[PDB]
């Protein structure tokens, strides 16, 4: 049980099946994401690491119908409070660990954010997450080693809001792409 992809490459195809239809079964996704065993020799040429933020490198468009990507962790580096534009967002760990922490919605109100749940993404584990589970904040739980994650996005999406933890509120946030296919972007 569970196909088990013995490369990204293999992943990548499996992937563009997955998704060529109307329906994603999203518990096999998870399966295959997780099954695939994380190897540098690999993905190592979208590992491009900055030192204040962490970075997004595009490793493949899917044909539409998925984004996936490759986010490199710095030392101590964290995301904000996020959504996910109403798509599957898919995210397994290649090296290090992340901690992600769940948060429920805000309302009009204005108050302190309201965690839902706290954990640390093992070896290899895929998590899931869309805006009907919350909204969630990933960071790398090490101060001295980097963490490396695999993220899929289905649809891709280019924008997304970041929550200010203290009062709820949101801001549109535009993203970007530090590479494109192991290539530098412009910035
Ligand atoms: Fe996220």
């Amino acid at each position: 049980e569970v196909l088990k992809p013995r490369t990204l490459a293999d992943l990548i195809r499996i992937l563009h099946q997955l998704f060529a239809g109307d329906e994603v079964n999203v518990e096999e996704v998870q399966a295959i994401m997780e099954a695939y065993e994380s190897d540098p020799t690999e993905w190592a040429m979208y590992a491009k690491f900055d030192q204040y933020r962490y970075t997004r490198n595009l490793v493949d468009q899917g044909n539409g119908k998925f984004n996936l990507m490759i986010l490199c962790w710095g030392e101590g580096h964290g995301s904000s409070i996020h959504d996910h534009t109403n798509s599957h967002c898919f995210l397994k760990m290649l090296q290090g660990n992340l901690k992600e922490t769940l948060f429920a919605w805000p309302d009009k109100k204005s108050n302190e954010m309201v965690k839902k749940s706290e954990r640390v993404l093992r070896e290899n584990q895929c998590a899931y997450i869309n805006d009907s589970v919350g909204l969630h904040r990933v960071e790398n739980i090490s101060h001295t080693e980097p963490a490396v994650s695999l993220h899929l996005y289905s649809p891709p999406f280019d924008t997304c809001h970041a929550f200010d933890q203290r009062t709820g509120h949101k801001n549109k946030v535009t993203m970007t792409f530090h590479s494109k296919f192991g290539i530098r972007t412009p910035n």
